């Protein structure tokens, strides 16, 4: 038993002065003045804020990738995340072409047995068959998976074209399984990418212009469109654009159920980080989509506050220096990944609430429970009450932390906010209302985690179906 | 010669009274109270307007499509344009794929030899490889093409993925010519024909259910996201949606050269012209896009009124009830396309000058002046001018007449404006300086048309050539 005394409790609609009780991994009791039982350990948290721990919906723990593999594994890596305050993550099982997909499932779940914190998986859909759509069916039944992801870039590759989207899209409604998609558009990417080669531009700087924003808005327009025709929601991840924010607004603006995910680095950084007169730093911002001209940042925050925009995520996907430099002399063979599970949650609050762009309620919604409410975990997770997973974070407002490679615990040699210094920190972050960490210290076990499974048909399906049954159509008698 | 005297002149920008004289087939002299050379035949226009004979930048003469041949001919096609003012057209080569572009060129040049007044043609790229990419040039150098056409649906025949597109706009650049593109996403519509279907719903009611609104949007959205990316202008031929005008808008809006074409069906008609209870009525509107929920007829006036549609057009393909009825039991192969080329500038004064939608200047711009520009054909025509082509017509705005298949001059027979009666129409029509329409009295004669080549690179390549050079990638030394 865990008891946290004397914090303000934060959701994502409201605040108030409240105790809260774990044990046997659930939420037991909130109340002021909570009993004390016998031998229950205290957390003090005057002066701070217990919110729901952090969900990360986009991590690609140990990715074999772009001729090799991820630097952070499922431990170090949810590990890091607890010491920034993200408690469970979903991350992809990437099935190789005509690879059938309970074969990835079952190899990621055996990489992912060493997690020190609660994880799901999104399978990404990167070939077509009959036995794909029969085997989408068994994860959903029986694997607990509801979300399959669909990479629109990557030609020659995994890439999904329009035939193949159709289809899963089809596949996911019947299922009730949520599509999300990587929104580029792989044939100008894979165009200019040579283009840029061929004219000797081998350097990171031009990576941005080899996939500039329309070709983000172009992808995200058209798997938002498949989306309407098919009569699904859609999650677009990491959204890095205003022509691709514009789209999401404008299908909403519609009334389609259309999310978007935004990652800290696309809402902080800009492109010139490209342009850094040192190879290996400006390698280390290498990944898709890019960071962009700082109009884009200005609208995806602006996505946040109008409701545009809906979860934070943070791509986790670490590449050393040794592995970036695979492109030293060929950007297009840089591994893109940039890493950020233990920044997401800090980055979010010293930039949004204490500047205040988000009220605390909208980083509560932002960091975890609009993605629980997405992907179906909700109230179990990404919500504070009696019977939900006890996954929490305390928050100390004043704390100031200074986000370095050399010191984070993300297991990788670059940090893309390098000599940042944020006010507002995770003193202690509980998981499965176990204490992992606490002022400093770590107290993460490999294979401590469990893995998560969501339940198909959310909430958002039933609304579809009354839908569809207005608009079926009727013959004309002759 | 023949001198027209006493009407106001009209052009895109300005009215005056002043006489016109042609001679030679040109446009000799323009002033009041003009003396009349001997031998002089003369025009009363007294109380009309002397305008631009209209330009149909979007026709069909004789296709063979769908199965068949369309039912107008180019010698029927051209006349009956006369006959509403229409005095130049510009028609589609249509390679079948893997056929040479020169061999369909030639081909048409001989279908088209007939016409009764001048023609041109855009050449549309059914298939890719260096033979094309080869024949585009040698079209351009040799044969006065300077715009290729891009079918975005026919899948499994015309239709250009992204590759082909893409290659093909690149060789565009190369040329100085203007990319069009018939905008639907071809996936989804031959996705929703087989549904609809294996769901027994064969009537033409399921044509417009096949192709719904946001199917046109979506290629909108990425012809003209390649367009952008590539640094080419764009036309998009007859523009059905407000999705599509609203992606339209969006780029004219970040400042790109993208032009918007659009019939006087889809200002005017509604998709309930589908569901008529006679299958042969029904049928006859079938075209893709398809007629529209009302709501997108304003929107598309509104395009006109606000600058971001440019032209119109008919996408003449006339096809008699026993051809369009090769479709009786199976909608998709319904042969599609309408009727328009005799109609299109009274149905536009009618409904656009009549109502105040439109003033007569953007009636000139719309019907022939801004079509002239863009494909570099300004001002020899579309313009009112000494030295400039001799196509002209004269309209009566008190005049009437009432639109029937049983009395047009279109080889149809069907009308989609059947029984409609508009107000103010072309009294006579001159061509070449000859007077081949005259208040009811059609002299039109095969092969007195001349096939009239474009010049390559109009204006725009100017501006973007400058953009380019500012925009032009710079590597980092390190
Ligand atoms: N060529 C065409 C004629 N008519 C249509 O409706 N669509 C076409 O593509
Ligand atoms: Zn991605
Ligand atoms: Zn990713
Ligand atoms: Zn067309
Ligand atoms: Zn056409």
């Amino acid at each position: 038993s865990l008891l946290i005394r004397g914090a303000t409790v934060v959701t994502h609609e409201e605040s108030y002065r409240a105790d809260v009780l774990c044990a046997n991994g659930l939420i037991q009791a909130i109340g002021e003045n909570l009993e004390t039982p016998s031998g229950c350990d205290v957390l003090d948290g005057g002066g701070q804020y217990l919110m729901p721990g952090g969900i990360d919906p986009h991590t690609h723990m140990q990715l074999p990738f772009m001729g090799t593999v991820a630097s952070e594994d499922f431990f170090s890596g949810t590990a890091a995340g607890l010491a920034g305050g993200t408690t469970s993550i979903i991350d992809f099982v990437i099935p190789n072409p005509r690879q059938s997909l309970l074969e990835a499932f079952h190899t990621w779940r055996g990489w992912a047995q060493k997690s020190a914190a609660d994880y799901g998986f999104h399978v990404a859909i990167t070939w077509w068959s009959d036995e794909v759509a029969r085997e989408m069916g068994e994860l959903v039944a029986q694997h607990g998976v509801n979300s399959f992801k669909h990479f629109m870039a990557y030609k020659n590759a995994i890439m999904a074209a329009d035939d193949t989207l159709v289809a899963s899209f089809e596949r996911c409604l019947e299922l009730g399984a949520v599509p999300t998609v990587h929104a580029e558009n792989g044939e100008l990417v894979f165009h200019l990418q040579q283009k840029l080669l061929a004219q000797g531009l081998t350097g990171p700087e031009a990576h941005p212009l080899s996939r500039p924003p329309q070709v983000e808005g172009e992808a995200a327009s058209r798997a938002i469109r498949i989306a309407e025709t098919l009569g699904t929601p859609l999650y677009l991840v990491h959204i890095s654009s205003r022509e691709a924010l514009d789209e999401i607004a404008y299908a909403r603006a519609k009334g389609q159920p259309v999310y978007g995910e935004v990652l800290a680095g696309h809402l902080l950084l800009d492109d010139s980080v490209y342009r850094h007169p040192d190879w290996a730093t400006a390698a280390g911002y290498v990944m898709s989509p890019p960071f962009r001209p700082v109009e884009h940042q200005e609208a995806l925050w602006r996505g946040l506050q109008s409701g545009n925009l809906h979860t934070t995520a943070t791509d986790h996907c670490c590449f050393c220096a040794e592995q970036k430099a695979m492109g030293r002399d060929d950007f297009s063979k840089i591994p893109n990944g940039t890493a950020g599970i233990e920044d997401r949650m800090a980055l979010l609050w010293d930039a949004g609430v204490n500047s205040g762009r988000l009220s605390m309620h909208e980083f509560v919604a932002l960091t975890s429970t609009n993605t629980a409410k997405i992907f179906n975990l909700f109230p179990r997770k990404g919500a504070i009450r009696v019977g939900a997973d006890a996954d929490l974070v305390l928050w100390d407002p004043q704390g100031s932390r200074t986000l370095s490679a050399a010191t984070h615990h993300q297991r990788v040699d670059f940090n893309i906010f390098e000599g940042r210094t944020v006010r507002g920190i995770p003193s202690h972050t509980i998981s499965q209302g176990k204490l992992l960490w606490a002022a400093g210290d770590l107290r993460a076990e490999p294979g401590a985690g469990r893995y998560v499974e969501r339940p198909a048909y959310p909430s958002v399906y039933e609304v579809l179906g009354r839908r569809a049954e207005r608009q079926r159509p009727v013959a004309v008698e002759r």
